[PDB]
């Protein structure tokens, strides 16, 4: 039959998974609509046709006609409601990062593990974009050998700065790293098959010195040595000029690729008296569209057909773990070992 | 507030837009299908839980509960299928072209004149393609002036020159200006809102002389002059080495652009011993995926919302004009008025 | 040893080939060198080292330490100053084209055959250009099979538009097609080693009123047929906002090429708020360089190794003959066959 | 008047240096040769004609009828070999690196102090490249606001690996760092004009046996934070699939750009099954003849005119002091203080 979800959380990405689960998921029904704001609950309803709303998420999970939730919350809220859903007997998508506290995470990884009736799933949605997965089978077919080196490269746009800044002088946290590289780590563990072992991390506030003084940060840049001695490179950023920079290179010892080496937006080239130009992709939502909905419809299926989709928790803690030692790495201006 | 479609013809296109239909395109339902080989039939049964199959189209839209066709046969089919949908009641889309002879084709723009209650929309998906829509979009905010020359390529894989060889000998289809360059001809009108004056058209086969037994045209080249003197360039072909070469350069006053200079197939970049490679998009299916999506939901969405989607008969009856018109400088070898 | 030229003509082009040969030209001397101009010379005179200043050709052969000239002056003027150095006993340079009246170039072909023991070179440098080159011995090993279709373009930078109408408006010379045009004649039957049997042109002014008052074309666009059925493409024009656009496409049985797709500049790319920026190469002194270079060194050698470069009086006449009939096409607007 | 030059060195790049001095620099003449390869010196005479060889270097500049040196002898051997041709009296130009000690280095700088009349010019060729020079102009020039970060690739060319492992086994090379970063480090500190404060270093070994057996580094990546926080990454390496890959991006606030973002080869794009492909530079000769070239002429201008090229040994202590903490870095995997 078709799956009825109900989402928790509707501001940037919420409401971009609403909608898409609404209107283009099929087997999926979006029954269900959490949210602190009222606002956004009549956007839910009189907009996508949204049945049960409610302020409080274990409201929802109770008395909610749904069999699966998606959450996205901000991140402090993810554990529990993930605990909670499953409690209820709901199966879970939650958003990245799955935490904030490693202990926590362990915790919940558990409560998951104890409930392998359900399916769990995070949302790391780059291991649905067409362009990863097509890199990741050249890899896998042993087109470029064996993996000597990753670089991977995540910078917002210099068009969110402004907002950037603003809520940098209002609110504090995740971190630059915890924010953009956590994405990036997972790329690196999901193609190499490897844990991290140390990182350095230094950063620069340099187009707006201001954020020296909001304890916010502009740009960043590690090193980091994987277990397996395998090499990594990281940028994090906020300040692209040009777009919604995400690339991710690969060296080998039989070749070499690049995931967006630059951010292509579409099929056209300019020429004009700046030279030969081509348009970019400007945001997260644009650039990884694709991504949202793959992983929306997989979470689904995994569902339907009682299938593991393969993104555990154990991802999500990895992840929030290796984000953490980037942050004590730049805080520290040293290296730091991932495993304490 | 639910579109039954019936769609005639399961082959190369036909069994795309049956899948789409049933399984991603919102308010509607693939109710019927009609083919004149049982094996598909069959398959539209099991695989996509199509309720009723026929093997006569008239047979269709009598006996079938549903809204709206899909026609989806080859080229010299069309008029008559239109015509019939028409007094049967029924919406109505089809694929280019819109037929192979001129006169029949202004009977049957009468008759979709008759029926101004039913919606009519032709199969043009290039004008539904999201990067020939940015380019449009430049070109309407006048980034690169006024429209001097369009140069368009449109020539299939060498891949695909068995299924094409099968295409092109079970029936019609009409050749390769009608067949190939007729959505070329729709562009250069779609963007400059002008006609083509006169057209001069040469041809050459060299690689694949199974063509030729065919009577098909392996690689056509054409040079074409608009009412207005706004100057435009052809080539069509069967035998594309690299993949699905679709290419438009529109040039301008004040710039120039290209659509897909090169058919890049995703973000992938590859670099190894032969070179700094890029992968290709190989045929029209995936080339096109996201267009042929957008041009059924736009049909089915007009049937809705009662407003026309703006791709005519006479779009069609025009293009096959000129096209006929390059077939026949094509045989004379000499300019031919498109008048005549 | 050294080989000792003398140079008539020391204009745009002039004064490149002169101060190449003094500098950076091996085994070879400048020495004399001819004008209407003492000024420009008065530039010839200071800083390169002109001895000897002329005001013809023959008052400037007659007296001058020399084996060889370098012909560049009008065009007009290099058949006659052909025969006399040829008539003196030299080795012959000229530009291109080789002239302007078949019957006059036919005469002078007798000539240089008669004179067997000179070098006559013609000065299409895209035959010594290293991109050119790479395709061509790409072409010659059947990386691309046959070859079915050659588009080239030559489109002048939009940036040198004022010297244009001022060259222009001053001492015609000598039509679009003629003066464009040409090196893409050439080339196709470079790589073809055939000849061009009809063609058909057509053109368009819209972007700079100036070019109406000077009676210039603007853009134009050519289809031409070969002797044995390959297709050739050809664009001119005067208005790239972009840069120099000279752009040679290659289209093969098993693939195609292309030789500066774009026209990039350099090695740098540049990203910023417009997209991803690469900087193009500006006119014909800056994307010709090298060739300019080595059609001179080539010259030289040829002297001292008692070889022939291959590029005839032959290959002048066949350029200037289809060039003209492109512009009668033009003209009439209608097909022409080159034999006419 | 002539520059009469000798050279030490026949081997990878002497020959091209030898080579260029004999046949391409103006008012330079090379005299003089010195190697300890028999077969090197003959081929100078037969090929170059080269007068007087040699088999000492302190022997050449003794006894050779030399204005000035080339200094192309393997690194260890520089030092020694600039402060014995300074005593001599002749201008030197030395390769890089300047040398690997840095109180040996300290001492020759002190000893060229003490013919400032002389000239001495160090061999770091890429601020001779012309794209390099571009970047550079557009940095100047405000197009990318502050610099924020540059990240720059030396990846020699798997096909030169046998070349290599007979060069760095005839000879210390002095490592991955000292070899090949040091360009980098000389590009970061031209851009910058900063210095560099701490690097991590770590590398790996995944390929080719020899280079372990032959104590060489295979493929390394670093850290650096400069002492403005201006941060960098290094990459270099010995086996890079595709040809010679020299990057190097700039990143800033209001911008950034690459420098050979690939190292394209020429103006040729080639379209076949297995996509479309830009063939790549193979080597340091074909990369950077140019620039050799170029630094060539800077230095014999610069003994003819008496104007300093300001290429010097702080810059090259700076740089050899820069390499040496990265390969400690390696060696410890620690962060190292250029500093102590
Ligand atoms: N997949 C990706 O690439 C990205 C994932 N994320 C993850 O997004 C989650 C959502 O982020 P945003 O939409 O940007 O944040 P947000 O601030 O824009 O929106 C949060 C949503 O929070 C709901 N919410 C807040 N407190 C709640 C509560 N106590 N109970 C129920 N709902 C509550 C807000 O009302 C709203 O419904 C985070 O995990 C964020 O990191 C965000 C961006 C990108
Ligand atoms: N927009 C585009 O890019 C494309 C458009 N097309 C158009 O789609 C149409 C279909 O082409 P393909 O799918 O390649 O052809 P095909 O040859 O693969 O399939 C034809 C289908 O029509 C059926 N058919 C044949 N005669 C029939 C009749 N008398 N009554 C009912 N059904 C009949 C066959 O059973 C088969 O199912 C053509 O007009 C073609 O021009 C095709 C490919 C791409
Ligand atoms: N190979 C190529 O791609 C190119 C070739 N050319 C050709 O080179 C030649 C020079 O063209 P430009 O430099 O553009 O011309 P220009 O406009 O610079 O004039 C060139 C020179 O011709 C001289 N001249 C004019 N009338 C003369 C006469 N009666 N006797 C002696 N000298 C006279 C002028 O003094 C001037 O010094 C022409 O044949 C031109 O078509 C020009 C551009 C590119
Ligand atoms: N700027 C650049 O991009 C490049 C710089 N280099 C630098 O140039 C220098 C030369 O490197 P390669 O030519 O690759 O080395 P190589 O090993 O290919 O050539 C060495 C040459 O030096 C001679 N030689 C060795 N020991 C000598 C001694 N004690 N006295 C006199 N001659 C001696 C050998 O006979 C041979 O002719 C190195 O310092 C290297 O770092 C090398 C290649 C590229
Ligand atoms: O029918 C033709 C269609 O118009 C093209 O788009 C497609 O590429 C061809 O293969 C079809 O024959
Ligand atoms: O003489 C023309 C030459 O052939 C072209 O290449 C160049 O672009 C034009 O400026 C010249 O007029
Ligand atoms: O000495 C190294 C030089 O600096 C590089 O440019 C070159 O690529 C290497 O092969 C040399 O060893």
């Amino acid at each position: 039959k078709t799956i009825k979800i109900g989402i928790v959380g509707l501001g940037r990405l919420g409401k971009i998974h609403a909608t898409n689960i609404a209107t283009k998921i099929q087997h999926a029904k979006l029954q269900a609509a959490t949210s602190v704001v009222p606002a956004e609950l009549d956007w839910a309803k009189k907009e996508l046709g949204v049945e049960e709303v409610f302020e409080d998420f274990d409201d929802m999970v109770q008395h909610a006609d749904i069999d699966a939730v998606f959450i996205v919350s901000p991140s402090g809220f993810h554990l529990q409601q993930i605990e909670s859903a499953l409690n209820a007997g709901k199966h879970v998508f939650s958003e990245k990062p799955i935490g904030l506290d490693i202990e926590a995470i362990e915790h919940t990884q558990q409560v998951i593990a104890q409930h392998a009736n359900l399916k769990f799933q995070l949302g790391f949605m780059r291991r649905f974009d067409d362009s990863y997965r097509y890199a990741k089978q050249l890899v896998d077919q042993g087109k470029i050998g064996d993996i000597t080196l990753i670089r991977s490269y995540s910078i917002d746009p210099a068009a969110g700065m402004a907002s950037f800044v603003k809520f940098a002088t209002s609110a504090n946290s995740g971190g630059l790293f915890l924010d953009m590289s956590i994405h990036d780590i997972d790329v690196i563990r999901w193609f190499t098959g490897k844990e991290i072992d140390k990182v350095w991390a230094i950063g620069l506030n340099r187009a707006y010195p201001v954020l020296d003084k909001a304890g916010e940060l502009e740009t960043g840049a590690a090193l980091m040595q994987l277990e397996d001695k395998t090499m990594a490179i990281l940028v994090a950023g906020r300040n692209a000029a040009h777009g919604y920079h995400v690339e991710t290179e690969i060296i080998g010892t039989k070749g070499m690729l690049r995931i967006a080496q630059v951010p292509e937006k579409n099929l056209v080239t300019v020429m004009n008296e700046e030279g030969i130009i081509r348009p970019t992709s400007q945001n997260f939502p644009e650039r990884f569209a694709q991504a949202f909905l793959s992983e929306e419809q997989a979470f689904v299926n995994s569902i339907l057909n009682n299938q593991d989709v393969g993104i555990t928790a154990e991802d999500g803690l990895q992840g929030t773990k290796a984000a953490l030692a980037l942050q004590e790495a730049f805080e520290k201006n040293d290296i730091v070992q991932v495993a304490s």
